[PDB]
């Protein structure tokens, strides 16, 4: 309890993002990271919708955007003829923000940094012990080893979690059977076309200037360590079917798999997970830190009302059961999509052939399109029936003013508090929300929403935890702020 | 010319139903088979939707009904938790008629020996010869060697034809990874459950009675000729994991694979191909005789008009045109299947959830299902813009008499006449009509159709030849009337 609040375990994009949230929500937060400089990752990166709106309620968009190329599609399990469409979903943001991991983790850092986080770098957890009041970390530091004690603890470290195991949380699932390697190298070959291939052999990517020089490759065969410019060739030519001349200067080189796995709980005692830490899958579509960065709004929040008394412990319990199902199904979208790819032209090349017809549907098109960009995330949380509202995305709506002046419900969540919204005039709900004014603010605005509303009662986190028709009343909205943010002050 | 008019090698389902249409033309047929006696077939069978309504619109549904089990619905790919819905798709006849080929086969002779038809059983094919007139086959029969002479020959003889290599026709696609076999024998175990399963090792189908004795065994494996019980044994072992006692009697023993070939061309001259002769695949969804039996209802109409001189070689060249497309697709969704049961719990497991998910949706189910029941088949042919209804089919229509009985087109079709049917009041197209009385009947009725029609000039095979709305004129029937069915008479 002492030294801070919160200890966030892993200084990666979701540890650094956490602690973002949980300084928006007024508590400390000390970030211990093992690794005293960054190192590298992929140099193509995707931000998708949903993380794109949730970027925005932050007021983090606009930095993120700055010098952004943006894709208005997508390819789906390497078919491009029918690319996922933006327009088939409902945001204000239709695009793929290609943000380069390594400029997500800058950006997030500089933020937790002016929000005033404490980060730690060079500094590796080794150990971890827990009470009915506090946890104690143990921490191996530039100046030997030292404790800290917090209100809790949160493992963003990663697949390899130092946290989950030593918190003793199973991490479930599949070991890889899939093998790729991914590199930044130089080819003197003059235009090599920039394109992805599907061969009897494997997948391939090469994106090189036609000039030559440093350019992208990204190998899959069906069925960790140190990878070579010469392993990285011999798969390239396994997988083409013929050599490609490849050279220093080497860039960046890695090898990654298909193990899917997720932590079985996402919080023992004082104890959670986010990001990696708490599932890991092949990279397909983009979707792993859209996850995780998603994990730590969701719990961010949370996690700080409990600290400051107002967030109860049922309230922390639904950062597991909403996030869970969510990785899971992840996960297994993943696998799916591999089986959708599989070298194969006996029987996966024909299945390719419908699937790639289905996509030319809106209705098939729209499923694949909310399940990669993460517009179809809602949530079902202390259901009382609940409106039709409960649990759905409203991050995204805009009201009108009194004076006819666009109000986004974005740039209302970023103070970080719960809003109520009054859409129709409901001075009744107002007054209601007196009571809870130290946590909730109250606005009222023009909209229509659908299916239709007169009030919404918005978490920090842009999702819905309650909403209201002509036929709702005060009390039972009173007995909704008390479940979701505490007792009424005073 | 001189011995008969069509000459059909190969008396199987295929063979006799095309028979049975000639001989409903109006033309000689001869059907030479090189098989004394029938052989074993796989003693559960399929007729979908778009099959029984053929029969029904030629009479012989009801044959194929009594004693008949059928089935409400359908798995697919081994998913039977969201079958395949009869209810999305428009029919008279939601069901599949559960008929073994065997009973198909004997129904089939009897109705094509009752039209007319010859049929000599042990009478084999060697040889084929074509010129500008006829066709010369020679076969070799019980009392030795000798030569048919027909205007036409079509190879009916399956998989292995002999008229597809003699007339030199490509027989492109690919060779068999998947190694099935069936069997009917017997076991002495007691209260083996009746179901399928989808193992790691593969997949099987025990069906056995309760009390044992003879049941269903089909087992399928992952990457032709004698099989034993021992053989299929050691399969059921292999893929169950636990080996099940398997004993005489043993009455009915066989291999399958997923080759996939089609006869490049349908139409070689005077020589023509149906059924497994023109298409084979892997047996899944039970697609193939539906196929076949469809060709042949395309293909003898056509046929005998071309003999009897007003059908045109434009009008013969559509055979090929309308039914090569439809066994490409077959071909395609049966591999398309395989992919989809390939035991491998990595990746396909996965893909199979989110299909099974996909198939609870109205859209991917009707599309599915239109697949495998055949009711998605649909021409573009004799294009003049063609009118919505043209190539659709109107076999399952039903009229309303000028007393108010109903009158199903199906029976109007069963004399094998293109007809025209007034839907609206067209006495102008009635009066055009007359010069081809002599081979399109006029009916008129009351109905509506979707979308709007007047008046629909319909195929034998029970597909719309040529539609109109109140713009069309008689001049534009004329057109119509000369082009599918030949000069005006007198
Ligand atoms: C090739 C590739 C391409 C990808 N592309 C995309 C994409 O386009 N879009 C997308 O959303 N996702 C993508 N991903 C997935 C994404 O990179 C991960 O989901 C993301 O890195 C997870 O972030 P994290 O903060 O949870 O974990 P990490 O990035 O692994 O950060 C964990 C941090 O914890 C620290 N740590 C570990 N142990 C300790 C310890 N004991 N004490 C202190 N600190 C510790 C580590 O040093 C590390 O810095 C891709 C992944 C790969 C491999
Ligand atoms: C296990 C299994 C299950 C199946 N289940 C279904 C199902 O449920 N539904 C479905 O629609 N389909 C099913 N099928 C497919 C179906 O059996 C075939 O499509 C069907 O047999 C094709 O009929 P056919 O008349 O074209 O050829 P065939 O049945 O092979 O008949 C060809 C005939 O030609 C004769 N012949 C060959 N050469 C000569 C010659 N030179 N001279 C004279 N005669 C010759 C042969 O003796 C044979 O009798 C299944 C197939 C298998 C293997």
């Amino acid at each position: 309890a002492l030294t801070t609040d919160v200890v966030v375990v892993g200084g990666g994009p979701v540890g650094l993002m956490l602690a973002g949230e949980l300084r928006a929500g007024g508590v400390g937060a000390l970030v211990l990271e093992k690794l005293v400089e960054p190192v590298g990752h992929d140099r193509a990166g995707a931000l998708h919708i949903r993380t794109v709106e949730t970027l925005d309620l932050r007021g983090l968009l606009d930095r993120f955007l700055e010098g952004t190329q943006v894709a208005k599609g997508l390819p789906f399990a390497g078919i491009f003829t029918q690319g996922l469409d933006f327009g088939l979903v409902d945001t204000r943001h239709p695009y793929t923000a290609l943000v380069p991991q390594s400029r997500t983790e800058a950006l997030l850092a500089e933020h937790a940094r002016e929000a005033g986080a404490e980060i730690r770098r060079g500094h590796e957890v080794t150990g971890l012990r827990q009470d009915a009041e506090a946890v104690e970390v143990t921490v191996a530091g530039p100046s030997g080893p030292y404790r800290v004690r917090a209100r809790y603890a949160v493992g963003c470290d990663g697949g390899r979690s130092t946290v989950r195991r030593l918190a003793g949380i199973g991490f479930p699932g599949t070991e890889a059977t899939v093998r790729a390697l991914i590199g930044y190298v130089t080819t003197p070959e003059r235009e090599v076309p920039r394109r992805w291939e599907r061969t009897p052999d494997g997948i391939l990517v090469l994106a090189f200037p036609p000039e030559g020089g440093l350019g992208r490759v990204v190998v899959i065969e069906y069925t960790e360590g140190p990878v070579t410019l010469e392993d990285l060739g011999a798969a390239v030519a396994r997988v083409r079917g013929t050599p490609l001349t490849l050279t220093e200067p080497v860039s960046w080189l890695s090898r990654f798999g298909d193990a899917s796995r997720q932590a079985k709980r996402y919080r023992s005692g004082r104890v959670l997970l986010a990001g990696d830490a708490a599932h890991v899958h092949f990279p397909i579509g983009g979707q792993g830190l859209n996850t995780g960065l998603q994990d730590a709004v969701n719990l961010g929040w949370k996690l700080a009302a409990r600290v400051r008394g107002w967030g109860s412990e049922e309230l922390l319990d639904t950062y597991h059961d909403e996030r869970h199902p969510v990785a899971e199904r992840v996960l297994l979208n993943t696998r799916a999509q591999l089986a959708l790819m599989r070298p194969d032209e006996q029987h996966t090349t024909p299945l390719r052939g419908f699937v790639e017809e289905l996509l030319g549907t809106d209705e098939v098109n729209r499923y694949f399109t909310g399940m990669i960009t993460g517009t179809d995330v809602r949530y079902a949380t202390f259901a009382p029936r609940p409106h039709p509202w409960a649990g759905r995305f409203a991050g995204g709506l805009v009201l009108s003013g009194p004076s006819g002046e666009p109000v986004p419900v974005a740039e209302l969540l970023r103070s970080a508090r719960p809003l109520l919204l009054d859409l129709a005039g409901r001075a009744d709900l107002r007054e209601a929300t007196r009571p809870w004014s130290d946590r909730v603010s109250v606005v009222a605005g023009e909209a229509t929403v659908e299916p239709p509303a007169q009030a919404l009662l918005v978490r920090p986190d842009g999702y819905v935890a309650w909403a209201g028709s002509p036929a709702a009343t005060a009390d039972e909205l009173r007995a909704s702020l008390a479940r979701w943010f505490g007792p009424p002050a005073n």
